[PDB]
C-alpha cells in the first residue's frame, strides 16, 4: 500500500552497497482525470508502466515493483516450494547451524501418525501432529519461524 516497497529496494542497496534508490514525482492532468506518472532511478535505470496510476503512492509502489521483481531473476525460489530452505538460509545468516529435521513414527496400527521436530540455534520446535509429513512439516517451521520473530520489538 505504502512506499513499503522503497524500503525493500533500499535495503537491497545496502547490503549491495549501491547508491541510494532515487524516484521522480510528476502529477498532471484535469481534476477529474488526474495522472500521477512516477518513475524509479537505479543503477542508472528508469524503470516505468505504460499505464498511469489514479493516485501517487501507487505510482511509486508499482514502480519499484517492476524493479524489485527484475533483480528476482537473480536467484528465484518462493518460499512456496519447501520452507526448509527458509530455515537453511536464516542459518547461515545467523551463522548458526543446519537444523535437525527429525520425523517420529507412533501411532496405533489403524491409524498412525508422525511428529517432525527442528533443531535450529539450539531450539528444538515441535510441529503438529498428524497422519501427514508434509503438513507436520509446515506446522513446525511454522511455530519456528513465528517464534524467531518474537513480534515486533
Amino acid at each position: 500500500m505504502d512506499h513499503v516497497y522503497k524500503g525493500q529496494l533500499q535495503a537491497y542497496a545496502l547490503q549491495h552497497n549501491l547508491e541510494l534508490p532515487v524516484y521522480a514525482n510528476e502529477r498532471e492532468g484535469p481534476p477529474h482525470a488526474p495522472r500521477f506518472r512516477c518513475n524509479v532511478t537505479f543503477c542508472g535505470q528508469t524503470f516505468q508502466s505504460s499505464e498511469f496510476f489514479p493516485t501517487l503512492k501507487s505510482a511509486e509502489h508499482a514502480a519499484a515493483k517492476i524493479a524489485v521483481a527484475s533483480l528476482t531473476p537473480q536467484s528465484p525460489e518462493g518460499i512456496d516450494v519447501a520452507y526448509k530452505n527458509l530455515l537453511q538460509e536464516i542459518a547461515q545468516k545467523e551463522s548458526s547451524l543446519l537444523p535437525f529435521y527429525a520425523t517420529a513414527t507412533s501411532g496405533p496400527s489403524h491409524a498412525p501418525t508422525f511428529t517432525s521436530t527442528v533443531e535450529f540455534a539450539g531450539k528444538v520446535f515441535s510441529g503438529e501432529e498428524a497422519k501427514t509429513k508434509k503438513l507436520a512439516e509446515m506446522s513446525a517451521a511454522k511455530v519456528a519461524f513465528m517464534s524467531i520473530k518474537n513480534g515486533n520489538s
